[PDB]
């Protein structure tokens, strides 16, 4: 699958807004993920102890990870499809070290879409959400292909 330039423009336009507050968006997205699919939290030995949303919001450690995650995702999105080099190490660490099922990657995509829709309604209408979903599906498809090559189900 390939996104059109018009689709990439919609994706990068809303991403530019996300970049005005990377730490805040990182926090919102991770918390959304954990609240919607609590089982994902078990994969983070570093955050498994957090019991409430209040504790998550206060964790400087969780905020730091959110920044790291969004910065990596941003670098990938800006490649507009030419992300093979950036994807390799990420696929390897998540398949071999962290052991993240492809199913959890879908939950992740859901969380990002929910937060963008909540914080940027004006720049995240139907067309823009469709473009973002397509970009995230592209990423998931490529990561899934790499998982297989690396010897991990998904
Ligand atoms: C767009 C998808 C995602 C991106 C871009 C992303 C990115 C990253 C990055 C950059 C790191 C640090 C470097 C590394 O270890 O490779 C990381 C670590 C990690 N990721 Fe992801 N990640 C994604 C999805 C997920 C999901 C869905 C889970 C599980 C629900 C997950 C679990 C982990 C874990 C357990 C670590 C280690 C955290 C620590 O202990 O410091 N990641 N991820």
């Amino acid at each position: 699958m390939v996104l059109s330039e018009g689709e990439w423009q919609l994706v990068l336009h809303v991403w530019a807004k996300v970049e005005a507050d990377v730490a805040g968006h990182g926090q919102d997205i991770l918390i959304r993920l954990f609240k919607s699919h609590p089982e994902t939290l078990e994969k983070f030995d570093r955050f498994k102890h957090l019991k409430t949303e209040a504790e998550m919001k206060a964790s400087e450690d969780l905020k730091k990870h959110g920044v790291t995650v969004l910065t990596a995702l941003g670098a990938i999105l800006k490649k507009k499809g030419h992300h093979e080099a950036e994807l390799k190490p990420l696929a390897q660490s998540h398949a071999t070290k962290h052991k993240i099922p492809i199913k959890y990657l879908e939950f992740w995509s859901e969380a990002i879409i929910h937060v963008l829709h909540s914080r940027h309604p004006g720049n995240f209408g139907a067309d823009a959400q469709g473009a973002m979903n397509k970009a995230l599906e592209l990423f998931r498809k490529d990561i899934a292909a790499k998982y297989k090559e690396l010897g991990y189900q998904g």
